[PDB]
């Protein structure tokens, strides 16, 4: 998160970080046994931490469960990042507390206006690189369509949205990818893509999660 605030310890609390012997993706705590991030992040191999601060120290309200199973998205297009979306099943259940929550999905769509929060472990520099140890929070609103539109012509879908600021400054960035974008406490985006971070006319790109509840539900039903 480039321009963001030191969110505070276990103040987001359906934030997980995907660990392969490092973090390298965020999620988000869907019900006590599944997790939702970016189908971009896809590797075998996955321990989901929950409860996370500092990734690097052991604070003591972590817990670390492998993963059994991920879903990717049937209709996952890693050239365009349509649909980017996968589901991650726990191989046992997560205990729920205050510091360790899931997030609602959504029953609508989020309109442009709308103030959302992102949050994540990724890069804090829009030129180089200073990774934190500490969760890092970013309020922003999301763009209405035509703006997204016009800042990345030809590559928006329907299942994809902006957010952030045309001026540049504050965004999310390499290491957010997966992490969750709430707004009125639902979960309505995932960290998918941009150009750099933070820079003029080019603001993140998020998985449009309303248009993926019914997958979410069926496939979570089943599994
Ligand atoms: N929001 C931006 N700029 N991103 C998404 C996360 C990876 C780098 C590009
Ligand atoms: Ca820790």
């Amino acid at each position: 998160i480039v321009g963001g605030y030191t969110c505070g310890a276990n103040t987001v609390p359906y934030q997980v970080s995907l660990n392969s012997g490092y973090h390298f993706c965020g999620g988000s705590l869907i019900n006590s046994q599944w997790v939702v991030s970016a189908a971009h992040c896809y590797k075998s191999g996955i321990q989901v931490r929950l409860g996370e601060d500092n990734i690097n120290v052991v604070e003591g309200n972590e817990q670390f469960i492998s993963a059994s199973k991920s879903i990717v998205h049937p209709s996952y297009n890693s050239n365009t990042l349509n649909n980017d979306i996968m589901l991650i099943k726990l191989k046992s259940a997560a205990s729920l507390n205050s510091r360790v929550a899931s997030i609602s999905l959504p029953t609508s769509c989020a309109s442009a206006g709308t103030q959302c929060l992102i949050s994540g472990w990724g890069n804090t520099k829009s030129s180089g690189t200073s990774y934190p140890d500490v969760l890092k929070c970013l309020k922003a609103p999301i763009l209405s369509d035509s703006s997204c539109k016009s800042a990345y012509p030809g590559q928006i879908t329907s299942n994809m949205f902006c957010a952030g600021y045309l001026e540049g400054g504050k965004d999310s960035c390499q290491g957010d990818s997966g992490g969750p974008v709430v707004c009125s406490g639902k979960l309505q985006g995932i960290v998918s893509w941009g150009s750099g971070c933070a820079q003029k006319n080019k603001p993140g790109v998020y998985t449009k999660v309303c248009n993926y509840v019914s997958w979410i539900k069926q496939t979570i039903a089943s599994n």
